[PDB]
Order: C-alpha cells, then sequence, then structure tokens
C-alpha cells in the first residue's frame, strides 16, 4: 500500500529509524510485488540524491533481512527482481564512497542468503556491467 511511501518519504537517516521503518514494511507483504516497483522508481528517480537513494537502500536491506527471518518470500523475491537492475544502473551515479557502501549491502545479501543464488548472481552481472560502463 501507499505505507511504504509513507515510510520512505519520511526515512530518517539512522540504522534505528530505519529499523523501526522496515517494521511496519514487513505488514505490506501483501503488495510486496508492488512496493518493490515503488521502491525501484525511487531509487531510479533522478529527483533524488545519491546520498538518500543509498539511504532508501538501506531500508530495503533491513526489509529483507527481517523477511528473511520471518521467511517472508514476498519481499525477498521482489525487492531481489528490482535489486539486480537498480543496484547496476545506481552505481553509474554514486560515487566511490557510496558504490562501496552499496557493495557492502549486496554482501549481506548474500552472505545472510537472504536473496536467492539466481538473485545474486543477477546482481553480481549487473555490477559487473555497471564496472564495465
Amino acid at each position: 500500500s501507499e505505507q511504504f511511501t509513507t515510510k520512505l518519504n519520511t526515512l530518517e537517516d539512522s540504522q534505528e529509524s530505519i529499523s523501526s521503518a522496515s517494521k511496519w514494511l514487513l505488514l505490506q507483504y501483501r503488495d510486496a510485488p508492488k512496493v518493490a516497483e515503488m521502491w525501484k522508481e525511487y531509487m531510479l528517480r533522478p529527483s533524488v540524491n545519491t546520498r538518500r537513494k543509498l539511504l532508501g537502500l538501506y531500508l530495503m536491506n533491513h526489509v529483507v533481512q527481517q523477511a528473511k527471518g520471518q521467511k517472508i518470500i514476498q519481499f525477498q523475491d521482489s525487492f531481489g527482481k528490482v535489486a539486480a537492475e537498480v543496484l547496476g544502473r545506481i552505481n553509474q551515479e554514486f560515487p566511490r564512497d557510496l558504490k562501496k557502501k552499496l557493495s557492502r549491502v549486496v554482501n549481506i545479501l548474500k552472505e545472510r542468503n537472504i536473496f536467492s543464488k539466481q538473485v545474486v548472481n543477477d546482481i553480481e552481472r549487473s555490477l559487473a556491467a555497471a564496472l564495465e560502463h
């Protein structure tokens, strides 16, 4: 629902506040397919700063990380799909500093087995493409 954008637009730059938001976003699993699309648009919105995009990335990470604990594939699969594309694209805007921070998020998604091997491979491929172009 629109509650995603409510928490996203009011998303504060702090892990505590980010987790607090994601706690409620776990209830959006019914519309997760659409939430991921909203997240995608946000991440690929030119009116959003690269810092604010990374902040949004942090929010997603918390949601799917908790979804991993809650075993909610509605978030894992949905966000994984769009993440494969987004993560590659936004690295063309992110500076080296924020690109490193991004790669840390990716490492978490992989190492914690949050996203499937298919999704991870798709991410890594798009990341390589981002490095190439």
